[PDB]
DNA sequence: TGGGGTCCT
DNA sequence: AGGACCC
DNA sequence: TGGGGTCCT
DNA sequence: AGGACCC
């Protein structure tokens, strides 16, 4: 029943991205801006103060020596993220993605098939590559511990060939599920990989300071769970659970609550291509109305040619909204032998626009 | 691009699977009842006034002579249905179920496959098998006649094997599209068949009384056609795109305007195992509240059983409600290790009876 | 106006 | 989750 | 607080 | 269609 799982995560990685392209960033810290938003910087910067999504301003005026590079355009981020997965799927197939810069792979089979093909002799000297977690000591009699000293030799393969190959360092973490997989990759922050050994589970869930932090908890049941007096991970592991079962429904209470105690039967699932494209333009004030469908010609552009590309033809377009959490679409199918340019397609998202501080288009549904 | 479809539809199906149980019941006026009605009765009950879905008194004081067989329980008629089915799948792996007792076959390239095998000489004899829509001349050198003629063939031959080994009868209807052979089957109505030339089209579309009669005009559609003032399939034909278009969305208009010409490219699309399996109970007045989970345990069993057989597990419960056109429902996953009995079931059942004139339970999302 | 079932938003 | 379609 | 993306109800 | 999650 046992796994193996590596979750694989990228440092930075638009500032990755831009530093190979332009070399005389490497030593500058340097931001990657979304409009007013830093949304990414490399280590140089992060340490002198800029952070997570600062200010173009509260983050220039913590740091002056600032290098700006805009990342609004996704295109080059969006292809290497391809590159990795397709170079993780290459050790084993099943490879999921999560954003543009993290995988999670099923080591299982591939650790079995090592582990067969050494003889009863060289399993005595299985090492671990990389950090184990709270310093635990391992036990090579335990098939367990075996299991993932492999998991380990497996996931510094994948980053020394992200490396060689795409020029790409970034951390890994070799776990049991994927929950603490994610968990513990995280724990040697900047070039580096972990490995959990069971008997420290407990210990890596606990690390956590807020139940915002376990992966499946997000912005709105964590408000749920405190407004219950819920806020730590053993608060959460220890409440009722009828209350919890009788109050974020079934299926979000008895799956959160093992989530508490590390604990994640959820499979890898093979990410395979995108089910959908889409693009954005942000801008407060800024649509008047109805003249702001040229807006509307662009995401288009753009899109139409990306969508061509894959190949595969979308049978479904989506218009997206906001006005001064709550967006509106329409949707609907995109006329058949128009599947086979823009000019039709402007008209039909033009009654999608009609029928209805940020626009978008949705190319999904492709075949 | 062009097709040749067959309809495939059953007469009175409940009752020919009651009379086929009870041969006592042949000769007699027939109708199977589900609570307060009568929703079918075979062909001795319906000439006497017997219809559609009337009143058990209604129907009565139309016709005292009448036979009653309880039909609530779908089981056998369920079971017959695909039979049915497999039968037709058989001659073309591309079968699509309408409800239990209709199916289309796509049947190109079959057609092909025979006309590729005849020598320029038996072709010209080539001829049709029953009733041809408006009485309309064959032109034995049009190839698209040639095609629907050899369709009828097919027919015949579907319609002969589901009598010969399942005992039903039934009428079948051949034409280019899906829309077009479903209004053609019903020309000649008890057990019969009947092909449609491409040049007799606008003759059976225009000899429809309303739209709501064009297969994907709804009651709640034709109720919007109406407030416009369309009410014959012509009036819908000549009808402004435009308004139409601005009125029920570009989807439904351009969609139903196409299907009041006769034109309908919809594939037939292989049903293969239904999707889920689900059990209800009616009664008004009667669930007073909480203790009618007890029809809860009921739905279940028989689902259970049934769910069971299929052998692909259900990883979706759902719980059905209406009150005194207006449903609800709840959704949720089924515990992973009860897939793998009635029990822990019933209990997710009962939370999601209480976050919340009828009942049910549906299993869905099997794998 | 039963007792099913499918796909779309 | 709910609407809309079909039998 | 960008500019993407996925699955569920 | 909209909510909820993740990066």
């Amino acid at each position: 029943s046992s796994r193996v799982i590596v979750h694989v995560d990228l440092d930075c990685f638009y500032a990755q991205v831009e530093m190979i392209s332009n070399p005389e960033l490497k030593d500058k810290p340097l931001g990657v801006q979304q409009k007013y938003l830093v949304v990414t910087c490399n280590y140089e910067a992060r340490k002198l103060g800029v952070k997570k999504l600062m200010n173009v301003r509260d983050a220039k005026e913590k740091c002056p020596q600032l290098v700006l590079v805009n990342g609004e355009d996704l295109t080059r981020y969006r292809e290497m993220s391809y590159k990795v997965t397709e170079l993780l799927e290459e050790f084993s197939p099943v490879v999921e993605r999560l954003g543009f810069d993290e995988n999670f792979v099923d080591l299982t089979e591939m650790v079995e098939k090592r582990l067969q093909q050494l003889q009863s002799d060289e399993l005595s000297a299985v090492t671990v590559s990389g950090h184990v977690y709270n310093n635990q000591s391992i036990n090579l009699l335990d098939v367990l511990h075996i299991r993932l000293l492999v998991g380990s030799q497996i996931a510094a393969e994948m980053r020394e060939a992200m490396y060689n190959q795409l020029g790409l360092t970034g951390c890994a973490g070799v776990a049991s599920n994927k929950l603490l997989a994610k968990l513990v990759s995280g724990v040697f922050k900047p070039n580096q990989q972990t490995v959990l050994l069971p008997e420290s589970c407990q210990h890596l869930i606990h690390s956590l300071n807020h139940i915002k932090e376990i992966p499946g908890i997000g912005y709105k049941t964590a408000k749920c769970l405190e407004a219950l007096g819920i806020n730590s991970v053993r608060d959460l592991q220890t409440f009722s659970p009828k209350i919890l079962e009788k109050e974020l429904g079934i299926s979000v209470a008895q799956r959160i609550q093992k989530l508490s105690f590390g604990e994640d039967n959820s499979p890898v699932i093979l990410s395979g291509p995108p089910q959908s494209f889409s693009e954005e333009d942000s801008f407060k004030k800024c649509s008047s109305e109805v003249e702001a469908k040229n807006k509307i010609e662009e995401l288009l552009a753009s899109l139409l040619n990306r969508v061509c590309q894959d190949g595969r033809k979308p049978h479904t377009v989506r218009l997206i909204i906001r006005r001064y959490y709550g967006r509106e679409s329409r949707q609907c199918p995109i006329p058949s032998h128009v599947i086979q340019v823009m000019t039709p397609m402007v008209d039909i998202l033009m009654k999608l626009f009609r029928n209805m501080t940020l626009l978008s288009v949705c190319f999904c549904n492709l075949k």
